[PDB]
């Protein structure tokens, strides 16, 4: 039961299962993993594909020869297993040069370097098949107020994404960008801190059609936000180009628990939403097996990501299929929410005494929403207590 | 010192100083205030104007005669004092009819009523001089996941704001809308929870030019966000149509402390930003004198809002004017942040070996940002310890 | 399935199901409930008993005649249904007199009044059978720093609880006190903000044996804390005299969702802990049916509290009973956690080279904890996916 | 102005200014510092002393010869400068062996090793003059619910601290322990998450007099708590043995900003409290110069810690000394808070009709607390706007 297969589109970053366990207070607890080993183990577990930062696949500073060798062995593992690479990204955060940012570093020379580093890896991503190129500007931001003029930083951010769009347009590449918001960590505050801020920013780019969001469960939860609601807004905008799935236990450091852990009910509502919306993209896990775990625990945690998605998918489908739930949704007027408020237009509305002058507010107010019965059906379905 | 005058554009809602002190666990501690008294007392304190919800100025359910009488006495007080009304709004949250929303209530008849209630008060706002009409959808949202289909709710929200835009266009009115985000409270999660989400939503409206944001200090802080940064993004987008100033002591219920209270350093950076950007709009306080206070404390707290803005304005101007700060900003490369990254374009950048092949990442990395010295100059200026 | 009966010890406050729906931004959505109706409806749903504040049972300011009448009808309903009253409490928060506190109000006369109000209701609680008397000092605290000298306030708090202990000792009463922490709301910060602070405070009382804690799920979660962990510390201390069960969706205003809602996994671990510890006390729900609901939704939400406890109880028992889980617990060394570290004493430990000089830290470090496999068994059990 | 001298008791951990800048997403931005260099630079800046973890002073795994050499050079630097060592601690968090804890690791052999590692460094701390030995159990806790039985973990924690107390008693050493709470990070939840939990735990130790707390500004703020209030409770309990001073920008990862940064008003109220209470202990900064900074920024940030304490000390003293503030405190009944509520005892209170029967609750309720005027005097003093 709940056995993943490539059909399910589950993907993982090299840096997820490959996390060695270093944290702000801790040295590594596991050895580095060869990307080839990761491709093989994930294929065996039923994954569809793998994603990478440039510097996860090719060690930073590699010579051209060394680079080509790391790429070759990775391609052979992908080719052997049938694993895909639907997304890739750039590491614009680890190297000390990026301490004040990549695209919004105060030093101009750093901004230019960030763009070149990105462009090099776009070319590689395209060859390997990626259709989405993620950008997580984890160093874009500040710890103090005068360090970063945010209006000017947004000018630089826009400039950078507009040039990237000019580059992929001039190359004829198919690939789209997905901007990943995060509220904080490793900067005190990160620019584009939520899905909304990223969506808004995209609308000022030259070619907005080339850009969407890559929201992450835990990131929105680091602002105490409702991740399903934010995904709904991204879907409403036509901008859910990719997603990062994991768990997070509230407002704290980015934990990257396996998917299903953390806010379990939010995981359920997320799966419900992705499945009813027909999201087509990868089901990508950006998670970290806790550093308590050895390599066997790494693979158990990765398998758990997929298993939990599949359990939740089953529960959400059962919920929506249940005639008792379909009736409860009507009792709660979810059908009526879909009716246009005033298709009849402004003049009709203004002349309609049933909308104001003769509207019985007390009788409307007295009508319960029946949301608790509805939500207890959802609870019962999630828990298998039906 | 720090004496406000109408020149300073300070405004207050009737519901701010007029808050009787009811809270989730508490009955009123102060009597209702006559709006006439409020206009007179605020004028005496140096305010520029006053704002209102419909139902603050005219009791809900008033007959047409009663309505006209409340409006008349208010207009006479405004006229006597020279107090202005730069903004008004609708109460779509208190009456039980709005328990599931106004514009996104599941019941269609409620949605229509919300629109009529709004339109009636738009007409009054325009007569009284308001150039901004705020919409805070405090009941739009949910406590449970199936209660609200957020994509469909956003359809209804858009429909509602688009009709309002059609109405003010057809009337020839000058007035613009300002959508006020809030993450939660009184709903478990509110739709459009942050500045970013509101900015993004506006870009899908039919006439986006008619809509901006009304961010509130405490609201963004209820998501742990950096309010100055969010204001910078709103300014960058050209959408800071109005602002609500107050204080908030972290991630908790909406406190509505007087401005300057709560996160004092964020208040400083906010004033610094508004003043350097040349924000033109009202300096509106959406605050509540704590229910510990009697009426004398109400006016003291309102005076404190204005005093703190003026102190911070002085400190921020001194900071920016200090040659030592101008030098520290250069040391931190804030000047260089304003240089275009690659005005020279994509082909130049790609051919520039100083951007990649020959870029000395270690020498760049070793260059400190000098942000701590800069921030300690800012601290010294805020504290008057210069 | 999952049908509660009085054997299950579920209790509810009059003020829970009886909440009329007033919130900081909203008028009542439901009529007041007669306490007699509440006793009858809860009995029908399978509850064991009911709790009250003084002013929920007898309207504030009632004459002695009126008081006696409200008590009489309540006692007859209890007697008719076999409903019990295991706990009662005082309302030291609603009336404006308590705006700065009850026991720690700055005004001495208010402190004395708070004590008299409490003592009167202790006598009534004892007659009705309560064995625990809760004290939630919701007004004890501050919005500003100089308003409350916390050391002195703690002196007053101790004085007050010590006198209450002298009173119940002199009366020979059996009843114990349970102090309820909360971090904030309705004060900006509340004194004794968490389980730990309350536990610590109790240890400075004259008769600490008379006092324990009444932790509430949502309250600890308003500080982002792990409620099961805090309950474990209270149990470890022998101080879990009562508990308030509900749900909370993160760090925000006190939501009082039905139990099971909010952090579902924390609800599971809480039930697991209460059941393995053999907690004997009432399973008390301090929750609010959302104001979206009519009276039928009130009773559905109350029934859902009990149903969710019973589902979780079944899942937790299945988890602990599963041989595969018992093996995983051994694999994770939960058995070894129960072995004394050094029963052998200090000199042995210091002479034991296997503890230091000859301890192979790398071989120990390499041993994974197997916590992910364990936690996925727990997930599978919770979801019924076993 | 605001020049620190050793008289001011400012101290710093080796690991503070010596932080190389590694974060969860970042490699080091600065070279390791020689502890000798740190002692000399801090002495030049006006510090009083320095603190250390074992493994900051002596690299982990050093031979006995190497150990003795690192100690010798450190002692000579201390002796040359007159720098003191008032506190030391053990690193029970970095090495992978501690991935599930030190004293509460599930593996018994790890628990024993943790104790031996601690005892070795207690002996060194005592020789160097430390009067407080801090214990921050950063690895004690869990990411998942069944991984850690918290009641049993608390048994192990108590066992460990009781043995340490037996050891220092048997050695005749003068030194006391200070337990440092933290809510999370690097564990998902840490045991003893707040000041209150630590205070409560101490009261179950065999020799409670040997143990106090070492609260850290940012740690309590990671739970959204009021740090001054928690310090007041620790002082009330007689348990403020040491303190860690820094800044934190709300509920997020542990930032370790310089003192004064983050919540500036809380820093003011903290200094006000420490100075009025006559806290005698070190003014210890547990902070990290941001990794944006080079070594010159490191020393600027350290100097800023001390400068901000001294500015705030001046402002708080001016506030308390101001006759206008002394009058406002009376207007707010802070004097009356210090009067015993009922020194007259229970029978008097019960017979006193002015406390209940004849208490005019409405006249008391109507009396404003005047807290806003008081708090605006505090604001004016902090800002130097008096
Ligand atoms: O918080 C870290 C981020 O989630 C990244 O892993 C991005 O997804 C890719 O750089
Ligand atoms: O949280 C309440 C909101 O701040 C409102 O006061 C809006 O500004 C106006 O309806
Ligand atoms: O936040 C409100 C509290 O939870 C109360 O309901 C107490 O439990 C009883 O006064
Ligand atoms: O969060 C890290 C802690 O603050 C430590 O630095 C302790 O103070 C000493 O181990
Ligand atoms: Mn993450
Ligand atoms: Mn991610
Ligand atoms: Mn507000
Ligand atoms: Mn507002
Ligand atoms: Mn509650
Ligand atoms: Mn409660
Ligand atoms: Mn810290
Ligand atoms: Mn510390
Ligand atoms: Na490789
Ligand atoms: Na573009
Ligand atoms: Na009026
Ligand atoms: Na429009
Ligand atoms: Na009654
Ligand atoms: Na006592
Ligand atoms: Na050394
Ligand atoms: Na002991
Ligand atoms: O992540
Ligand atoms: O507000
Ligand atoms: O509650
Ligand atoms: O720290």
């Amino acid at each position: 039961s709940y056995q993943p297969t490539p059909e399910d589109r589950f993907t993982f970053g090299l840096w997820t299962v490959g996390w060695q366990g270093r944290d702000p207070f801790g040295d590594a607890t596991r050895p580095a993993l060869d990307p080839v080993e990761t491709v093989q183990r994930l294929a065996e577990l039923g994954a569809h594909g793998v994603t990478f930062h440039d510097d996860d696949l090719i060690p930073f500073g590699s010579s051209d020869t060394e680079r080509e060798s790391h790429i070759k062995r990775f391609r052979q593992a992908l080719d052997a297993t049938g694993m895909t690479v639907p997304m890739a990204t750039t590491n614009l955060f680890t190297h000390p040069v990026f301490k004040d940012g990549g695209f919004t570093a105060n030093d101009r020379d750093v901004r230019r370097y960030a763009l070149r580093k990105t462009i090099r890896n776009i070319d590689l991503a395209v060859e390997l098949g990626a259709k989405t190129y993620v950008a997580w500007g984890g160093r874009e931001g500040a710890e103090s107020g005068a360090a970063k003029d945010v209006r000017v930083a947004l000018d630089r951010m826009k400039e950078a994404f507009d040039l990237l769009g000019e580059y992929v347009t001039s190359q004829g590449y198919d690939i789209r960008f997905a901007i990943e918001p995060k509220p904080n960590e490793p900067r005190g505050d990160i620019l584009l801190p939520t899905v909304g801020h990223a969506l808004a920013f995209i609308e000022r780019l030259e070619r907005p059609e080339l850009y969407g969001v890559n929201p992450e469960v835990g990131h929105e939860q680091m602002a105490g936000l409702n991740f399903p609601h934010g995904i709904a807004q991204a879907l409403w905008a036509g901008k859910l180009f990719h997603i990062d799935l994991n768990g997070q236990s509230g407002i704290k450091y980015d934990q990257d628990l396996r998917f299903g852990a953390g806010d379990l009910r939010a995981a359920f509502w997320l799966v419900d939403l992705l499945e009813s919306a027909g999201y087509e993209g990868p089901r990508h896990f950006d998670f970290k097996p806790p550093r308590t775990e050895d390599i066997d625990g790494v693979w158990a945690s990765a398998a758990g990501c997929m298993r939990n998605y599949l359990i939740l998918k089953e529960r959400a489908a059962a919920f929506r299929a249940d005639p008792e739930v379909q009736e409860a949704l009507r009792a709660s007027r979810l059908d009526e929410l879909a009716q246009p408020t005033a298709a009849d237009g402004v003049q009709e509305l203004l002349a309609d005494r049933t909308a104001f002058e003769d509207f019985d507010v007390d009788a409307a107010a007295a009508r319960g929403m029946a949301f608790e019965r509805l939500d207890q059906l959802a609870m019962d379905h999630l828990l298998g207590a039906r």
